[PDB]
């Protein structure tokens, strides 16, 4: 039952993880488009933006729990999920 811990370090998570990290940087941070009104290709690409930054918190929360309840204590730099 603890192979699942085995699961989320193997199997190259570490990876995807990065790549996932640097594209929602590049895409939901530089292309903000500030000073705008609602718009319609502006209103579309702001929603999409929201859609896609819900669906990486998403899978975030559901790729934590790695160790369990152990690493709310030993926290040198994990204290970022908070």
């Amino acid at each position: 039952f603890r192979l699942q811990c085995h699961r989320i370090v193997n199997d190259t998570i570490f990876t995807n993880l990065i790549l996932f990290f640097i594209l929602l940087s590049s895409i939901s941070l530089a292309a903000e488009d500030p000073v705008q009104h609602t718009s319609f290709r502006n209103h579309i690409l702001g929603n999409a933006d929201y859609v896609f930054t819900s669906i990486f918190t998403l899978e975030i929360i559901l790729k934590m729990t790695a160790y369990g309840a152990f690493l709310h204590k030993g926290s040198f730099c994990r204290n970022y999920f908070n």
